[PDB]
RNA sequence: ACUGAAACUGUAGUAGAACCAAUCGGGGUCGUCAAUA
């Protein structure tokens, strides 16, 4: 399937993605193959996931695990690196 | 003889402290100008 997009309109000056700096800069933003700034899809997934986690956490009445947190693990997948013990 | 999955390069941090747009100056006062006959 194809056809969906996320449109991001940056409404203030923005910084993303890198723990490195250039000659006069101690923090340099991330740049695509065109050397142009871009929002990496892992940053965008992580940001959008977090905001869905907020919505689900509200719909769950603040429960950290529940029905709507299940839906987040449905849409964005489980995070097995967090869970510990015998997750079956 | 079969693509690992999942993971925000992020968190804290006042481009700021110091620095006189300032120093000196009577709104004043006299003989010049031209060259010949």
């Amino acid at each position: 399937m194809r056809g969906i997009e996320i449109t991001i309109t940056m409404q203030s000056d923005w910084h993303v993605g890198t723990g490195m700096g250039r000659g006069e800069l101690d923090s340099v933003v991330q740049r695509d193959g065109d050397n142009l700034p871009y929002i990496p899809g892992k940053t965008l997934t992580g940001i959008l996931r977090d905001s869905c986690e907020q919505v689900a956490l509200g719909l769950d009445n603040g429960q950290t695990r529940g029905l709507w947190h299940g839906w987040i693990n449905f849409i964005f997948g489980d995070q097995p690196a967090l869970a510990q013990g015998a997750i079956e």
